[PDB]
């Protein structure tokens, strides 16, 4: 499973992937990404669960 978290520290703007990515790579997460579920973009972590 894609288990994806909301971002903890990322704070502005997730256009990209690679941003996000970073922050959720420094957070402990292989990879991030960006989702829109809010008036902008918000950055989501993505961690592998069973």
């Amino acid at each position: 499973r894609m288990c994806k978290t909301p971002s903890g520290k990322f704070k502005g703007y997730c256009v990209n992937n690679t941003n996000c990515k970073n922050v959720c790579r420094t957070e402990g997460f292989p990879t991030g990404s960006c989702d829109f579920h809010v008036a902008g973009r918000k950055c989501y972590c993505y961690k592998p669960c069973p």
